[PDB]
């Protein structure tokens, strides 16, 4: 129902990440931790780094336990390396519990920390199957559920401001909510619609249809989930498989063809600027992603606006944006810019993910983001990719 203690416990933005305050060790060491549904390790800065003004100091914690095991985590953009151990962990604006959890003390990294992000570690909220070095390293959420009476569910409301936030504003602003163990009804409007979690590794889902202003992209639905489709708060953009990206960008260009944008804009590399307040939202299409429903042959859709997929960036008094839709070779990624339109319920207990219109989504007087259903959709299991 209502979880006032956890409402408004996030800060940050799509491009630098959304983080929650946590404490580690005895006496407690306060750290800001990025909320990542696209990984499964609780990994924190444990050595000086130019982008960190604080880090976890294992030698100062009386409850620290050394697992005498290293961990090496390469990813696309970079890597993080560290030392495994356990310690007592709490979330000050969370449930009133303290858990004994695994912690990867980061001793080396490349393109991991973000300059000016105000976070010092990440909270891998996905399943043990993708935890590093392997699935025996119990993720934080699994420890939390196992050691307390917290229900096996969390929900995220990521609030994009709709305009740039400077260094001081982003520190003073409310970035959203992470509700641990429940659903807070003040964070959304309309109904919650649930899609099944296909498999418990990433929060994997199945997209069954895509529309650009009601026009069906008309691709074989397997293409939408090649090689997977995931909900990931640790990725900025809506990332699409190569072929889907090329078809979607062609359709988005055609719908907005009253204005021509350079190639670098469509490549998500270059900003586009309009005189203050004149952004022509109306020329850009809405994008609808239909997701497999909980009922056989039934789907629902989530609709996003250009206010979600045009990411506000400071240039001048102009209103500037980056195109926050990009190509992927590792399947669809519903990143923070998509999550900003919705209140997202990671219902681990019922192996499903819920979507509802966010009470904090950015819109205009003419259009709103939407979560609607049901729609008759056949052979949805065929939309899932295999091998
Ligand atoms: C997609 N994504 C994600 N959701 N989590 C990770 C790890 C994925 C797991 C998946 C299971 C297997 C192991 C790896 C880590 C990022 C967390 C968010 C901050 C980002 N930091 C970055 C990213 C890019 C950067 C580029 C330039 C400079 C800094 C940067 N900092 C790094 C990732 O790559």
């Amino acid at each position: 129902g209502s979880f006032v203690e956890m409402v408004d416990n996030l800060r940050g933005k799509s491009g630098q990440g959304y983080y929650v305050e946590m404490t580690v060790g005895s006496p407690p060491q306060t750290l800001n931790i990025l909320v990542d549904t696209g990984s499964s390790n609780f990994a924190v800065g444990a050595a000086p780094h130019p982008f960190l003004h604080r880090y976890y100091q294992r030698q100062l914690s009386s409850t620290y336990r050394d697992l005498r095991k290293g961990v090496y985590v390469p990813y696309t953009q970079g890597k993080w390396e560290g030392e495994l151990g356990t310690d007592l962990v709490s979330i000050p604006h969370g449930p009133n519990v303290t858990v004994r959890a695994n912690i990867a003390a980061i001793t080396e990294s490349d393109k991991f920390f973000i300059n000016g992000s105000n976070w010092e570690g990440i909270l891998g909220l996905a399943y043990a199957e993708i935890a590093r070095p392997d699935d025996s390293l119990e993720p934080f959420f699994d420890s939390l559920v196992k050691q307390t009476h917290v229900p096996n569910l969390f929900s995220l409301q990521l609030c994009g401001a709709g305009f740039p936030l400077n260094q001081s504003e982003v520190l003073a602003s409310v970035g959203g909510s992470m509700i641990i163990g429940g659903i807070d009804h003040s964070l959304y409007t309309g109904s919650l619609w649930y899609t099944p979690i296909r498999r418990e590794w990433y929060y994997e889902v199945i997209i069954v249809r895509v529309e650009i202003n009601g026009q069906d992209l008309k691709m074989d639905c397997k293409e939408y989930n090649y090689d997977k489709s995931i909900v990931d708060s640790g990725t900025t953009n809506l990332r699409l498989p190569k072929k889907v990206f090329e078809a979607a960008v062609k359709s988005i260009k055609a719908a907005s063809s009253t204005e021509k944008f350079p190639d670098g804009f469509w490549l998500g590399e270059q900003l586009v600027c309009w005189q203050a307040g004149t952004t022509p939202w109306n020329i850009f299409p809405v994008i609808s992603l239909y997701l497999m429903g909980e009922v056989t042959n039934q789907s629902f859709r989530i609709t996003i606006l250009p206010q979600q997929y045009l990411r506000p960036v400071e240039d001048s008094q102009d209103d500037c944006y980056k195109f926050a839709i990009s190509q992927s070779s590792t399947g669809t990624v519903m990143g923070a810019v998509i999550m900003e339109g919705f209140y997202v319920v990671f219902d681990r207990a019922r192996k499903r993910i819920g979507f509802a219109v966010s009470a904090c989504h950015v819109h205009d007087e003419f259009r709103t983001a939407a979560v609607e259903g049901p729609f008759v959709t056949l052979d949805m299991e065929d939309c899932g990719y295999n091998i």
